[PDB]
């Protein structure tokens, strides 16, 4: 009849019947009419032992029962059908349920095999899921459905699968699908981070977090995987940068969906709850927590997370971020700057070293803050700051772990030709030394080819972007955080915070400005500072860099710029040689011999331009105070750094060429200080630059303990090219200096210094000192001393008018004798850069002029020169009556005469030191001789 289409359809769509003759493959059972569906089912569920897949059969019936629907609705007669398409939707997906529910309510297979089928085919079971998801949800259970396909699509990703990553295309891409169709449903998200194993077990270690963990598996998705390294360019080391580029390119392609996707998912767990977005929070606090070796000198690698799960974290919270930090920085506020205020909640602290403070100081000021909340975690703000411990330990330590590999590279490649020569006699020798070698090259093919990975994703512009424009947001808020009435980048900020010192000349400010300190950021972790240095001086070496010509730039120089110029912000000087090597990275010219990238930020941004060449003169004085256990050399490299963005600044931006002439005119004891320490280096940097470059070739020579006698000489070249080169560099200042403003170097305290260094320098570059080096490679140490003896002779005749000048080098006993400037000239006409011969003919005149003078000082002593020297006054220049030692300069002087002095002055004649003529200890035995002589004779 027709309560027969009926019995018919249900047979046709759960494929069982009745009569043990059936024309069909349907399923027999054996022991009412659509009431009796239930039971059809709960046979071929839990009877049938024909049904190996349980799921993907409820799939299959759910599947076509929604296709009778697509073609009853389509006829006249379709009434009787709904009464039965109804049960079967019913107790299809209500079925569905339970096999994601209870463990083993079914026949054959477990949840592995029936998420496992799922996983597959996933585009087949996406719309029946999402209704027994439903289903979950309204029925109450649904932790319960998360349980079940969750732990499991872990289990599954773990041990079903050989690798999961960015290698199997359709597996990993099919799971991102079932987590992203799971958590679309908002009612699921608000409960997602309840689900068994969402954290970390507190045993687990820090290499499995991305195993053991939900979310780890599908945050671990990336091309910087050594397996997909090696598949995509392992696969042939040799391709040319044009076929390189282009497995980069797709590779960069499939990165961004995935963290596209990835960030959707997160986002959508951030969005449920407010208990959900904290717990998101704590499970990546507690991964970073536990990294930290992650940026340590030799990393216990196989102990920490994979630098694609980190480096993707970060990109994720770059993301989080990247709203609060816009350039309209509207929303700034929401980053609470008293975060390090009180004990943290989430980010571990201990044993981090702080920006202008320490621990002792630290921790007492969380006692000043008793009064106040201690769980108040704004998420926010614990966002903010989690992003800049990741791009520390996260990012910097993937960049850090690429860097060193050139270097690793080169040292296997050398170890394996070394073990290839060993001849192996003995068989089992012979096998031993093969597997020693096999493993090696298995080592530098991982190396090579991830190698090429990394490279391919810092040069990943779109990224990368991401990154820096969060380094620039984040430079904006910290100025607001130190700026007293935080108001940037609204209102601007004003620089010094504290007076500069004018009395400079103390016991180490280092107490004085610690104490000083601006009250929130000298709490603040170094992290904060170091991580985007690392990554800005790193990402620089790239063809795509995102800081070049980046629209926020300023942002980040205006930060450097600041520390760079208030003592008391950042304690640590090789944090802040960093900082002044980048500014260095922008004023290098381009190959166009154009301004540098940051050139043009220098000059207009209002905070930079004001206190950018105080600030380098300030910071080139105050890194020799320092050094820590043999981080000796980094004063001078902060020097050379410096030195360049000097020597760049003055040629190319008029406006600071007028700060360095103002400078030494309206505050010459501030510009002296520096002129000084710049010529006290130079008495010597040539110096050692020839000594270290002697040795590059004693060693070099015993090459016909290797190991360490490698270290050495690696060690020897470093210290030359570094001294040859702030050698040449700082000539090139005292020339381009000389040149406007010849006065400055002419003043009492510079003047005979300055003509004993030239006149020692030339000694050097004219004579044997370096006229029998024989260096491999002059310009790879930076050793050009023609070029030098050039800057060398331009800066006397830049002063050559000057009496006190030409005095001084005529007086210089120790190094002067005009024959040094003789062939100074003979060897500027070899190769041809001397602006000659009106530049050889310049420097000749001032030769003789000094000639004259000394000549006239020889004879003018020969002559009215009686009184040995030492006892005639040095203010009367009469013979000394009563001798008596001043104690603040140990300068002799008459008892008159200083009595006389004191009358109208309490200071020293000669170092203005207070005194009384009290204090002067008198000299008996020089009036001895002043007897002897003044009776004898």
């Amino acid at each position: 009849g027709s309560e027969f289409r009926s019995m018919t359809a249900i047979e046709d769509i759960l494929q069982i019947t009745t009569d043990p003759s059936d024309t069909r493959g349907y399923s027999l059972l054996k022991s009412l009419g659509v009431d009796f569906i239930d039971t059809l089912l709960l046979y071929q569920l839990t009877e049938n032992e024909k049904l190996d897949k349980p799921f993907e059969y409820l799939n299959d019936c759910f599947r076509r029962n929604q296709q009778q629907k697509r073609i009853t609705k389509n006829k006249p007669n379709a009434e009787s059908l709904h009464s039965t398409f109804q049960e079967i939707d019913r107790l299809v997906i209500g079925y569905g349920v339970v096999a994601l529910q209870i463990e083993n309510f079914c026949m054959n297979g477990a949840f592995i095999n029936y998420i496992t089928g799922i996983v597959s085919n996933v585009n087949s079971y996406t719309d029946f899921l999402s209704q027994i998801i439903q289903r979950a949800i309204l029925e109450g259970t649904a932790l319960d459905l998360l349980n079940a396909v969750f732990p499991t699509l872990l289990e599954y990703c773990n041990k079903h699968v050989s690798h999961f990553d960015l290698n199997e295309s359709v597996i990993y891409n099919n799971v991102l699908t079932i987590f992203e169709l799971f958590v679309t449903f908002k009612p699921i998200a608000e409960i997602f981070t309840k689900i068994d194993g969402f954290f970390a077990d507190y045993s687990c270690k820090p290499q499995d977090f991305e195993r053991k963990t939900i979310l780890g598996p599908i945050l671990s998705l990336s091309p910087i995987e050594a397996a997909v390294a090696i598949r995509n360019y392992g696969d042939n080391l040799l391709r040319s940068k044009q076929q390189t580029a282009m497995i980069h390119e797709s590779l960069q392609a499939e990165h961004k969906v995935v963290i596209d996707r990835l960030f959707f998912i997160v986002d959508k767990l951030v969005r449920g709850s407010l208990n959900s977005r904290t717990d998101m929070i704590s499970y990546f606090a507690h991964i970073a927590n536990k990294n930290h070796l992650r940026r340590a000198d030799h990393p216990p690698f196989k102990e920490l997370s994979s630098n694609g799960f980190m480096s993707n974290i970060t990109l994720l919270l770059v993301r989080f971020s990247q709203p609060f930090l816009d350039i309209s920085y509207k929303k700034i506020d929401k980053i609470d700057a008293n975060y390090f205020n009180n004990p943290s909640l989430f980010i571990d602290l201990s044993g981090e070293t702080r920006l202008n403070s320490d621990f002792k100081e630290a921790d007492a000021f969380y006692d000043k803050n008793r009064k106040t909340a201690d769980s108040k975690p704004n998420f926010i703000s614990d966002c903010f700051f989690l992003t800049l411990t990741y791009l520390h330990y996260g990012l910097g330590g993937t960049l850090s772990f690429e860097e060193k590999m050139g270097s690793e590279i080169k040292a296997l490649k050398e170890e394996i030709e070394k073990v290839k020569k060993i001849a192996a006699n003995h068989d089992v020798f012979a096998r031993f030394i093969t597997a020693q070698l096999s493993k090696m090259e298995k080592a530098l093919k991982t190396t090579e080819s991830l190698r090429f990975a990394l490279q391919g994703f810092f040069a990943h512009r779109s990224l990368q972007l991401e990154v820096f424009d969060f380094i620039c947001g984040a430079s904006t808020f910290l100025i607001r955080v130190v700026d007293p009435e935080h108001e940037f980048p609204f209102k601007q900020i004003k620089l010094p915070l504290i007076p500069d010192q004018i009395g400079v000349e103390n016991v180490d400010n280092a107490d004085f400005l610690r104490a000083h300190a601006p009250v929130p950021f000298k709490y603040y972790p170094e992290f904060v500072v170091e991580g985007p240095v690392n990554y800005s001086l790193y990402i620089s070496k790239y063809q795509t860099s995102p800081i070049f010509r980046n629209p926020r730039l300023g942002s980040f120089v205006e930060f450097t710029t600041m520390v760079l110029r208030c003592p008391e912000l950042v304690s640590n000087p090789h944090l802040k040689g960093k900082l002044v090597q980048l500014l260095s990275v922008g004023a290098m010219p381009l190959t166009d011999n154009s301004p540098g990238f940051m050139m043009d930020i220098f000059e207009h941004d209002e905070l930079v331009n004001k206190n950018l060449l105080y600030a380098l003169l300030d910071f080139y004085v105050i890194v020799e105070k320092t050094g820590s256990s043999s981080q000796f050399y980094d004063k001078f490299n902060s020097r050379y750094s410096i030195s360049i963005i000097l020597e760049e600044l003055y040629y190319k931006i008029p406006s600071y060429k007028n700060q360095l002439i103002w400078q030494s005119q309206n505050n010459a004891d501030f510009f002296v200080r520096f002129v000084a320490r710049m010529l006290n280096d130079l008495t010597f940097l040539l110096d050692e630059g020839l000594s270290n470059l002697a040795e590059v070739h004693n060693i070099q020579n015993e090459l016909d303990e290797d190991k360490e006698l490698q270290t050495r000489l690696a060690s020897a070249s470093r210290q030359a090219k570094s001294s040859c080169g702030l050698a040449d560099k700082s000539m090139k200042l005292f020339e381009i200096y000389s040149k406007d403003i010849p006065a400055a170097f002419v003043t009492p305290e510079i003047v005979y210094r300055l003509a004993s260094m030239l006149n020692y320098n030339l000694e050097s570059l004219v004579g044997p000192k370096c006229g029998e080096l024989k260096v491999k490679d002059p310009q790879s140490y930076s050793f050009n001393p023609k070029d030098l003896l050039k800057a060398l002779t331009t800066v006397y005749i830049n002063l050559s008018e000057q009496s006190e000048f030409i005095s001084a080098v005529a007086k210089d006993e120790r190094s002067f004798n005009r024959n040094l400037f003789v062939r100074a000239v003979d060897i500027l006409g070899r190769k041809t850069g001397l602006a000659s011969p009106e530049f050889i003919e310049k420097l000749l005149n001032f030769a003789n002029k000094a000639e004259e003078q000394r000549k006239a000082d020889e004879e003018e002593d020969l002559e009215y020169g009686d009184v040995p020297d030492e006892f005639l006054d040095p203010l009367m220049y009469t013979i000394m009556k009563d001798p008596v030692i001043l104690p603040a300069s140990k300068m002799n002087i008459d008892r008159s005469t200083i009595k006389a002095h004191l009358l109208s002055d309490s200071t020293d004649p000669f170092n203005r030191m207070p005194l009384k003529l009290e204090d002067v200890t008198p000299n008996e035995e020089l009036r001895q001789k002043i007897l002897c002589f003044k009776k004898q004779k």
